[PDB]
């Protein structure tokens, strides 16, 4: 039901790296380290990005459709 935005190329990389500049900051929040990663994606190794980008892409396209498929109907219920 109502699918719910998955990962966007920088999700990924939050992820592995939170743990890495939390590991040395252990002082930080996932709203500060959060900030660095925020740029540090920008600004990350570019060749990188790639293979971020071809999973979080494949799984938010997959989202974009099957969520305007189930507003499309539910209510109009007539085609």
């Amino acid at each position: 039901n109502a699918p719910k935005r998955p990962p966007s190329a920088f999700f990924l990389f939050c992820s592995e790296y939170r743990p890495k500049i939390k590991g040395e900051h252990p002082g930080l929040s996932i709203g500060d380290v959060a900030k660095k990663l925020g740029e540090m994606w920008n600004n990350t190794a570019a060749d990188d990005k790639q293979p971020y980008e071809k999973k979080a892409a494949k799984l938010k396209e997959k989202y974009e459709k099957d969520i305007a498929a189930y507003r499309a109907k539910g209510k109009p219920d007539a085609a």
